[PDB]
């Protein structure tokens, strides 16, 4: 987690990950960057919000989608990513969706550092998440590093608040 933060996404275009015999030799590979806030308050609806981008190093173009996901006990919005900036490709009528996208940063852009940790609200990353999101709890989440970063706030089987962040590298 030394690299965190990568404030400019375009940097990623020039960083290579794990490749194998299966990997094409033509292919520079693709980055699959996903950040997701999940918030499930007690025995009501869960709403999960995030975004997925796809950074094809060959074309050096990036599209993906902002997803909103309510689920009892999924709407995607198509974005592209030019010049370290996420922009919507299908029209959005909603204003609150048009804005979260505009003010959206991936955790790798702002985050600053299996594995098992109990954090304080003095921690930097917990403060980053609280400021940026509307988190319905006061307690200091755990950190779960399996790349997969998770901050889990509340796990009770009747309510579940958590944040996950991944960066992955695949063939295109
Ligand atoms: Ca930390």
């Amino acid at each position: 987690l030394s690299m965190y933060p990568i404030k400019n996404l375009e940097d990623l275009y020039d960083k290579e990950g794990y490749r194998d015999d299966q990997f094409d030799k033509n292919d520079k590979g693709t980055w699959i960057i996903n950040s997701e806030m999940v918030i499930q308050p007690n025995n009501e609806d869960m709403v999960a919000k995030g975004m997925v981008l796809y950074m094809n190093r060959n074309t050096k173009t990036t599209n993906g989608y902002y997803y909103v996901d309510v689920t009892k006990d999924e709407k995607r919005y198509p974005v592209k990513m030019v010049d370290n900036k996420i922009i919507p490709t299908k029209e959005i009528k909603d204003e609150k969706i048009k804005k979260e996208i505009e003010n959206f940063k991936f955790f790798v852009q702002y985050g600053d550092f299996s594995a098992k940790y109990q954090l304080t609200n003095d921690d930097y990353n917990v403060k980053q998440l609280r400021k940026r999101y509307d988190i319905p709890t006061s307690k200091a989440p755990k950190l779960l590093l399996k790349k997969d970063i998770e901050f889990t706030f509340v796990e009770k089987k009747e309510e579940n608040i958590y944040f996950s962040d991944s960066l992955d590298y695949k063939k295109s």
